[PDB]
């Protein structure tokens, strides 16, 4: 699997479970095609999000529903959504882990690229 | 001005100058209307980016072109853009500062709301 | 003033007011001399924390009492303090801004150096 | 093992290998006893840093030699050292992972607490 996520809650110091997300691929004319959805498990991860066959080079977007996560935690959030938009270069079995650190008014998006 | 940005370069320890961005307002059918653009000055800011009248309550997207910033610095970045999406409640001259901390494979988006 | 701080609360989206800190200068035998203290104002800052004359070249530690800040907010933090340790080169009126972003289980320490 | 680390390089998007660190425990009179050293492997981790027997409750400090890491990467760093100072509450087999995101002029210290 070429695309994984790891989400941590910076208020509690635990993985962020039950965070919903959507994965989209940019079209040539600049639009977006949704290709996958998922929800983090209690470890802040999702397994088998997409396959290598679904992951050519190009621009991708992962939308994390952080506003719902914070509302359910009981904290008013700033962001309406957490969008991570990146260029993928899969040639060579390069894998990507999108790491995300969440606070109600702040998040950090990092990548670990194999 | 109710919407400010402050961008920092975490590699150099300086404000991120000459970063292009665009501000868009969400439409009823889920689209986006571009309402302002600019390029940060040497302090990582854009003075007077939008007016009170241009900033009614609603969802906004500020798209920062971080890729070109890094290319110009000589690095190969992960993200295509930095996205900050939020619901604005400008009543009472409430003000929004979008702080952004940039590294080639990571950024942090923080909000300072009056 | 050559040494400034700017502290933000990532839970609330506001500057972190009423954070105690201490500034220490490293000694030859590896010890630490306290040279200044203060408490941030409502903008997350301490105006005029030290003078030019108090800030010769050398290694400094700024210790922020983030634990008590969080206890007072009602959260149970991870860190005992936030530590920022750096070698200062104040020649030419070079200025240092210590930016600090706080959550109960995470902080980011960034430097803006002129 | 009750204390682990995970270090990422935010410039390259890879784990930070070969980062040296020292672990110390605070004494009653406010001093420090070094109890362990280590160096991250190519995954940014260290295994078997300390034992549970070595890890009573108390104040601990992990000093990461990030200045040497950045010098060897070829980038001038801001911080002289990255110090993570925390209260440990091991009762119940609670484990701690110190996560660290490194840029030359910025780092983020987070904890994952089981
Ligand atoms: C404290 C705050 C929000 C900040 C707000 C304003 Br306005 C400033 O001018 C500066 Br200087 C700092 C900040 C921003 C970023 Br970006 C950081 O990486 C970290 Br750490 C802290
Ligand atoms: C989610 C978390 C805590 C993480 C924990 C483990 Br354990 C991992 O192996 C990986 Br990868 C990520 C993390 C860490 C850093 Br350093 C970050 O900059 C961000 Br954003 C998130």
């Amino acid at each position: 699997c070429p695309l994984m996520v790891k989400i941590l809650d910076a208020v509690k110091g635990t993985p962020a479970g039950s965070v919903a997300l959507k994965v989209s691929q940019k079209t040539a004319d600049g639009g977006w095609t949704q290709i996958a959805t998922g929800v983090t498990d209690a470890t802040g991860e999702i397994h088998n999000l997409i396959t290598e066959q679904q992951f050519p080079a190009g621009v991708y977007r992962v939308e994390f529903d952080t506003k719902a996560y914070w509302t359910n935690q009981g904290s008013t959030p700033f962001h309406e959504v957490a969008e991570v938009v990146f260029d993928a270069h899969p040639e060579g079995h390069r894998h990507y882990t999108l790491a995300l650190l969440l606070s109600p008014f702040s998040y950090t998006t990092t990548a670990v690229v194999s």
